[PDB]
């Protein structure tokens, strides 16, 4: 067996789903892999560790930076943004970014 690299809200899995490309945030206290290898992806829900992808890039930056809680924050409510945020995790404070692409 073998542990999963990154999750994905079944919102975010289901966008990944659809491709376009997207950026993802880790913690430095769990800097998982890197760039140019694969980040496994899978549900929260569970379906953890369900495909695998790809990383295409990396940057430093926080979570609403860039990460779907912007897209949702101009979409969904504070509720849903808290509830997305609960999914993915607490904390809303600079972390690192890991852009992917799923070939």
């Amino acid at each position: 067996m073998q542990p999963n690299d990154i999750t994905f809200f079944q919102r975010f899995q289901d966008d990944i789903l659809a491709g376009r490309k997207t950026i993802t945030i880790r913690d430095e206290s769990e800097s998982h892999f890197k760039t140019g290898d694969v980040l496994r992806v899978g549900r929260f829900e569970d379906d953890g560790y369900f495909c695998t992808i790809e990383v295409t890039a990396t940057s430093t930056v926080t979570l609403d930076t860039l990460t779907e809680k912007h897209a949702e924050q101009e979409n969904m409510t504070l509720t849903e943004l808290k509830k997305v945020i609960a999914d993915i995790y607490p904390g809303q404070t600079q972390f690192y970014v890991i852009e992917f692409k799923c070939l």
